[PDB]
């Protein structure tokens, strides 16, 4: 495999050639699972409302155990982009971080749906609430080595270098996902209806398509890599090394939100319901600097193997000031237009002025986590996973959530935690460019 | 400070008298615990069931989140050994470190509680138990910082080589501990009765006390190592690498029991009381291999910094034998005298005869236990934390959770997860055995 070298003099347009060839295809799979996520839960509403309940607590619940991907993810992805940009056969990672993604699925295979259902239980589900997410879980855990598995190819493929295959895989899961979830709900040409557990199946067919497609293009072309098998102890080591504060980050990331959220909660069902829509409008902005975060992955860690250091810092520095760009117009999107995005989504007219007042306040933040997401991804390539945790955790909580709890005494306004937000989110860009000066400057 | 240096021609008395001087303290401050954690029980059960309810849910979902503690305790624990060793400065371990363990408390500080609750509104809890339990907690919780301190100055200690200090403070606490909670419950003196809030009290103000002590040490003696105020981001994130996949092992371990506990959950409550009762005698013999297990990161650890790699696997390894050598005997106790060590606890005949079985198929496996606990500690001192962790978690589901999980299905006996209890412990000591001789042929 060929590796994407930035030289350290390289043109800025022809550095962002290389960032942007790696990245859209990244922003294009996540956009893809955010249009999909929004036509199911459309799908679901034609059963009933307990539907909607029980699949938006499993989908929560979910989010949560997904943070044990990152760890096969974040060993292989690592590695593989390493191993390419030393001119080393990257093949063994592949096979190992596959296994390993493999035999930490197995925890939640044999007990997951009973630990998704008993913290539902805790949530203030009803038990018909909980009776039909055990109905949507049960293919969904039927098959999640395969979820662990497809997770750990699209690493492969990214640290490789190698994103518009995934990309075209997730066109493909995609629409087969959707196509299953409405046939199989809605009963449709002459199937039968089987409510929830059609939504279920929806995610499993689509998986299952996906690992075969994966696997298909492993045996035939030799994926991003030959298939090689032969296990190697000391490289499961190194990946349960390194992906082990990247699945914790991700754990602990959600437990945080978790009580941020809360706040608002105390504010009413519309200051609420108000804030799930400025995040989902937001999270269109969050998708682009996402996929440059993964795309400096791949290429922090490919120069990082190759020894090239100043072109890694090079090609860091550049793609930041880019996605700073793309996000400031993003943001100001957001501060300039608030009640067009919010429209598709409510119109009582007092959440339309609490979710305005969100995305306007979030919008001056946007450039700030674009560099907060690209020094992330630099840190990562260059296998220091455990840093974005201890950066991420401690700023979530000194910089958003302990000021808000005390502020919120003297001042009770939704605008306390939202504004911390976004100071927060400048804090931590301050934060990660600081860090990785220093961890840059050892380096050279 | 002075190094414990094990030389490699050294006698194998000589190594055990050094490794007996560091165990027999840890041994005393677990053991301590252990009649605490009794003599607390016993007097919470002077109120009422639904007090001993509230306690015995709270205590274990505590235990849960404690797994935190680890994170600062190693991080801590292990380069205080290694720069001992090195003949370092370790008072900026010390600072920094116990920096670290207060702000990774704050978060269960400001809602760890509620967690808590929430995480016990489901075990099949009830608001009344529920609501004694918030009784209890709300003094820990409010010293909870103070907790995670003195765990870490306990740390500090066990890395310097100096055990025998934080014993006494253990002496001090615990008496501390017992007369309050008495005091408190019971209405003692010109006190008014408190209920189960007072066992709370009783934690809160033994922390307190012990916390005072360590920092009057400190300030007036140079504890182990002189005060020194500048914190160092560089070992905070250090330690943050170092702790975390502690952290994560224990809290894994906890999930991955509470799996294990259901298979003999499924048999009855006497088939489950006698588990508990087999677990709590079991212990004595635990606390026996756990605080060798803290030794051996202390010898592993300071030998290591001193770059002493053939001393340090001659320590090592007689520390393996000779803890193995002690467990073979507590071993021959409990497959000999099961009746008499399960007398005192109760006199069902049905639950004696399943408790006894299971002593039986556990006694076998003590000297399995020692190695994999020595081996652990060693390994852990050489600052490979995330090797434990792979190595527990893996063995723990693949030869003792899912084996059980698909014999219990054949045969539908106790003895099937007790027996591959035993089998697993044998595996995993040959496991760590076949890693550290990896590890150490490397390093010589
Ligand atoms: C992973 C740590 C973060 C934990 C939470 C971050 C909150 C903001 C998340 C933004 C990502 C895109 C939003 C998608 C959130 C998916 C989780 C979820 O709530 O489940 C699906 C939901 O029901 C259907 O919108
Ligand atoms: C594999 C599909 C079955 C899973 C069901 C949908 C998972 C949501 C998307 C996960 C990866 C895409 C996110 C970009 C890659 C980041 C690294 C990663 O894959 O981790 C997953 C994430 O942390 C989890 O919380
Ligand atoms: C589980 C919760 C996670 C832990 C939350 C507690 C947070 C405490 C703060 C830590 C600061 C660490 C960040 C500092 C990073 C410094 C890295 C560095 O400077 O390294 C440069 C080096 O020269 C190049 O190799
Ligand atoms: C001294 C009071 C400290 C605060 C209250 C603690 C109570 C639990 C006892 C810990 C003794 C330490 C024995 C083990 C030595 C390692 C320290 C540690 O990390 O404890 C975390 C443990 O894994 C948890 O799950
Ligand atoms: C959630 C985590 C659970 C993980 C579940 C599957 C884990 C399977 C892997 C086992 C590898 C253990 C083998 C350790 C290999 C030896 C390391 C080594 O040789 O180290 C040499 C050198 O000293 C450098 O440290
Ligand atoms: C198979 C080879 C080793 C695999 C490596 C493991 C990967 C790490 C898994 C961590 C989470 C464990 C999830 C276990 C399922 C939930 C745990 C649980 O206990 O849920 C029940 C609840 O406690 C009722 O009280
Ligand atoms: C503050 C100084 C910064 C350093 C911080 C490092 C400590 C982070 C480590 C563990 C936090 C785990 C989160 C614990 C918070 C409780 C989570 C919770 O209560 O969530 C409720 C539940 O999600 C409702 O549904």
């Amino acid at each position: 495999m060929q590796r994407i070298i930035v030289n350290p003099n390289e043109p800025y347009l022809s550095v962002i050639k290389k960032v942007v060839k790696l990245s859209i295809p990244i922003i294009v799979v996540n956009l893809l699972y955010t249009v999909e996520n929004m036509i199911s839960m459309i799908l679901v509403s034609s059963i009933s409302p307990s539907a909607v309940a029980a699949t938006g607590f499993s989908l929560s619940l979910l989010w949560f155990i997904y943070s044990l991907m990152a760890l096969s993810y974040s060993g292989t992805n690592i590695l593989i982009a390493q191993f390419v940009g030393a001119k080393k056969d990257p093949s063994p990672i592949l096979i190992n971080g596959l296994f390993l993604s493999f035999l930490i699925s197995l925890p939640l295979f044999f007990y997951g749906k009973d630990f998704v259902l008993f913290l539902m239980k805790v949530l203030g589900a009803s038990e018909t609430v909980r009776s039909l997410a055990k109905e949507y879980l049960t293919p969904i855990f039927w098959f999640i080595p395969i979820g662990f598995l497809t997770n750990t190819f699209y690493g492969a493929y990214n640290g490789a270098g190698d994103t518009k295959t995934p990309m075209k895989v997730a066109i493909i899961m995609n629409l087969t996902h959707i196509g299953t979830a409405y046939t199989l709900i809605n009963g449709k040409f002459g199937l039968p209806k089987l409510g929830v557990e059609g939504a279920g199946w929806g995610i499993a067919i689509s998986e299952i398509l996906a690992f075969f497609i994966y696997t298909f293009l492993l045996i035939f072309f030799k994926k991003p890599f030959p298939l090689h098998l032969r296990l190697e102890p000391k490289l499961l080591f190194k990946m349960v090394r390194l992906g082990t504060p990247t699945a914790l980050e991700r754990a602990i990331t959600t437990l945080s939100f978790n009580v941020f959220v809360g706040f608002l909660a105390k504010f009413g069902d519309k200051v609420l319901a108000a804030h799930q829509i400025g995040l989902r409008i937001e999270s269109i902005s969050f998708m682009i600097g996402f996929g440059v975060m993964i795309a400096s992955t791949t290429l922090a860690g490919q120069n990082y193997g190759a020894r090239n250091y100043r072109g890694m810092v090079h090609a860091v520095n550049t793609s930041a000031h880019f996605t700073a760009l793309v996000m400031s117009l993003t943001g100001l999107i957001l501060i300039l237009f608030p009640h067009y995005l919010v429209y598709p989504f409510s119109r009582d007219p007092e959440v339309i002025e609490w979710a305005s007042y969100y995305l306007q306040i979030v919008g001056i933040s946007q450039p700030a986590m674009a560099y907060a997401s690209i020094y992330s991804g630099a840190l990562k390539g260059m296998g220091k996973t455990h840093i974005p945790l201890f950066v991420n955790i401690s700023s979530f909580w000194l910089f958003r959530i302990i000021p808000s709890y005390f502020l919120l005494k003297v001042i009770h306004s939704p605008l306390v935690p939202w504004g911390f937000m976004t100071f927060e989110t400048a804090v931590r860009a301050l934060f990660y460019y600081t860090v990785f000066k220093k961890v840059v400057g050892k380096l050279l």
